[PDB]
Order: structure tokens, then sequence, then C-alpha cells
């Protein structure tokens, strides 16, 4: 039996601390329904206010920070400095970091294929530009 | 304060049924956090025997059946399905279903944006072939 801190309010769950709030895994289960709800500005703000020293400032940091318009490099590195980290989370608290991941590298994934089809595009109308080059130089020669 | 189903034996909590665990986030967290150590092999042996019926079951064979290799096409009929019934869902639940469902979401649109890219392979390769073909028959033509 564990405490249930998803009917903490959301303007004050990011001053909790200590050992029972970082341990439970509604606790965090409540930070990111929480995160969810605020706007980039908002999510900043909160963020900083915190640190990422440790694994519980770094899950926090990132937590407020996915949602908050960050680009594919920043994500990046909040995921790697949590991965460095994710041995010292608590057994009970894993199965949320865990969802929580796979949807930050998800999203790494998205980007990355975003970046892939731009390099097609520019890299199709590059080879199309050329061939066409060609072309005019032979229509004119025939001309 | 909630029941803790976190450390309740993977073997024995895909029998679990009634309204006391269902409304339990911490029994669904165990759930995905099971369902992630099973082979797609175990997966859909679990997953065959319960259907869509309600959510309690529908979210039980999606968690299941979300790394069973699944297409793409039959992943957003359990996400659409479940969709549909988000309703009935719990408030003290809704968290655990909100960041799987967002994972699923994610999958679906990088599964679209992996046939999107191939798209664009093989509208390139036909463009470029157009091309060279008229570049070919203005050579000969030009000899």
């Amino acid at each position: 039996q564990l405490a249930d801190y998803l009917p903490t309010a959301c303007a004050d769950i990011w001053s909790l601390r200590g050992q029972a709030v970082e341990t439970n895994p509604l606790y965090w289960l409540r930070t990111i329904d929480c995160a969810d709800r605020l706007m980039p500005v908002q999510s900043r703000a909160e963020a900083r206010a915190l640190t990422d020293d440790n694994w519980q400032n770094a899950f926090r940091r990132g937590i407020l920070l996915a949602d908050a318009k960050i680009t594919p490099p920043e994500r990046r590195a909040i995921v790697t400095r949590l991965e460095a980290l994710s041995a010292q989370i608590p057994a009970q608290v894993r199965p949320v970091y865990q969802i929580w991941h796979d949807g930050q590298a998800l999203q790494l994934a998205l980007s990355a294929e975003r970046q892939r089809y731009s390099k097609l595009q520019q890299m199709s109308d590059s080879e199309l530009d050329a061939l066409r080059q060609q072309q005019q130089a032979l229509q004119t020669q025939l001309d």
C-alpha cells in the first residue's frame, strides 16, 4: 500500500521533496500529468527552479521540458543524462520512468526521421536538377 | 492511500479482475511493466483470450499487443477503440492511460513518417527515370 499523491494540486506538486515522495510512483505519475497541463513558458519557468545534480531533479526537469518546445539536441541531452543516472532510480519508480523514457526516445526517433526526409528531399531535387540541366543542353543542341 | 499491486507476480497479473483492481493505477502500471517483459508470442498468447468489449479488457489487450509486432492498421484500431472508451476510465487511472496512449500515438506517427519516406523514395526514382528516358530519346535523335 502506497501513498496517493495524485490528488495533490498541480500548483504545489513541484515543491514537494524528500525520500517519501521521490520513491512513490504515484507522485511521479502526478508530475507528468501536471506537466502535460502547462504551457512552454510555464514549463521552462518551473524548470528554472530546478537543477540536474541528481536523478530526482533531472527527472523533474526532463518531465517539464519534454513538451516545452525543445530542440532534438536538447531532448537527447536530457535523455542521455537520465539514462546515466537511471540505475539510482528506485525499483518502484522505474516503471514510470521507463514509460516516460520510451516516449522521449520515440520523439527522438521521430525527429531523426524528419531530418532523413528533408535530406532525401534535397538529395532528390539536386539529382533532378542535374538531369534537367543535361536535358536543357541536349534540347538546345537539337534546336 | 492506494493499494500496491507492483509486487504482484507477472504470472498472475493477467487474471486479476474486479473494480478494486481495475481502478488502481498501480495495477495498470504493473500490467505495463509485465507486458514489457514478454516476447511477442507470449504477449499474443495472453491477449488472444481477451476482447475489446469494455475499457478494462481493451486496455489490457492493447497493453499486451503494443510490442507484439502488430501492424500500424492494427495498432490504429486498438488506439481508436480505446479513445472512444476513454470517457469511462476513472480519473485516478487516466494518467496511466494517457502516457500509454501518447506512446502508441507516437508509434503511429513514426509508422506514417516511414511510409511517407518510402513514398518519396519511389516518387523520386519515378521522376528521375522519366528524365533519364527523355534524355536518352533526345540523345538518339541528336545523333
